[PDB]
């Protein structure tokens, strides 16, 4: 499929190039996720872009302190409106710190993973009969690990206190987010639960230029932990590494690369605080952020064209063999102290060895 979305060819690298995209033009002769729910773990949603309404559910906002959702109370709400996550002042998140515009990196995140496609408006998406759920767990200098391990359980179908069942349990989870620190009891737990549900988990490896080890989510038992290649197919100047990174996606190489070769295209604004403050767009962002969506988006295309042929989906272990073992092998050369998994996620390949 050559979808007819105007900034596609031009832009969009990350999805059809032949050394450094996904082969999504080929997956999407096969499946494009219908039937299936991603959970997008991100700083919410602006869900009323033009190119993502009718591929969102409502989600929910896990975030239970006011300062950082910028909401009026520490409540837990239904919905994910991002509120936007900017700081207008250096070092008021950590000594060190710099003032920084909204991100509506969620915005961003949830259109790789299901922008509408072929509709005659902007870019497109990996999974894009598929719906996202959005979950928001980062606002104001980020979020909290009980937040965020909450919404793991809530968006794989577990029970969490104080919050109404949900009713559309997600096949996968993508969380474009992290932090220093081993994995602990909080995070995996959450993630061992999510596991016995069925729910793929598909993290970010960091941007540390550092060990995956190192990190967490990226370090925990269980999931996919995801590198980030350049147009060229090599490792981005970014990219965590190591033996537990599994495989890698798209990232974008960032100033090296250039415009757009340098970046993953999608759904966003350019507001620089408030939603209000700016318009619908489409932005160019660099990061292992914007690689695992791709992976989660391509376990979605799997699990979809399963059910579609009246097969199993598989477990998560399953999942994760799969797209390890039909990765393909980079075009460039990885030093061998910079490991980054099997491949580059290959949407095709993953989609023909589970219908086999
Ligand atoms: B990414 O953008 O490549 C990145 C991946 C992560 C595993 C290191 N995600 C983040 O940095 C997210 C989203 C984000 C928010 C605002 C600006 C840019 C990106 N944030 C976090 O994980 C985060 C934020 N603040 C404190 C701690 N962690
Ligand atoms: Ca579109």
């Amino acid at each position: 499929l050559a979808p007819n979305d105007p900034y596609y060819q031009e832009y969009q690298w990350h999805l059809h190039n032949a050394t450094g995209g996904i082969n999504a033009p080929s997956a999407w002769d096969v499946s494009q996720g219908e039937g299936v729910v991603v959970a997008v773990l991100d700083t919410g949603i602006l869900p009323q872009h033009p190119d993502l309404v009718g591929n969102l559910l409502e989600g929910y906002d896990f975030i239970s302190d006011a300062s950082t959702s910028r909401r009026a109370t520490n409540d837990r709400v239904p919905g994910a409106q991002d509120y936007g996550d900017w700081v207008e002042n250096d070092n008021e998140c950590y000594t060190g710190s710099v003032a920084e515009d909204s991100s509506w990196h969620g915005t961003h995140v949830a259109g790789t993973v299901a922008e509408q496609t072929n509709n005659g408006v902007g870019m497109a998406g990996v999974a894009h009969k598929a719906k996202v759920l959005p979950v928001r767990v980062l606002g104001k200098c980020g979020g909290y690990l009980s937040d965020i391990a909450d919404a793991i359980t809530w968006a794989s179908g577990g029970t969490v206190a104080g919050v109404p069942a949900n009713a559309n349990p997600a096949e996968v989870i993508n969380m474009s987010l992290g932090g220093s620190g081993s994995c602990d009891g909080t995070y995996q737990d959450a993630i061992n639960g999510a596991i016995s549900r069925g729910t793929t988990v598909v993290v970010a490896a960091g941007n540390e230029t550092d060990n995956a080890s190192k990190y967490r989510p990226a370090s925990c038992d269980g999931v996919v932990t995801v590198g980030a290649t350049r147009i060229t197919g090599g490792i981005t100047y970014y990219s965590n590494y190591g033996s537990r990174v599994d495989l890698s996606g798209p990232g974008g190489g960032g100033s090296v690369d250039g415009n757009p070769g340098g970046y993953v295209w999608q759904s966003g604004s350019d507001a620089a605080t408030t939603p209000e403050s700016g318009s619908y767009s489409y932005m160019g962002m660099g990061g292992t952020s914007m690689a695992s969506p791709h992976v989660a988006a391509v376990a979605a295309l799997v699990q979809s064209a399963l059910i579609a042929s009246g097969k199993d989906p598989l477990a998560p272990a399953a999942m994760r063999t799969l797209l390890k073992e039909t990765a393909r092998p980079f075009p460039v050369s990885i030093p061998t102290a910079t490991p980054i998994g099997t491949g580059i996620v290959d949407a095709k390949a993953a989609l023909a060895e589970a219908l086999e």
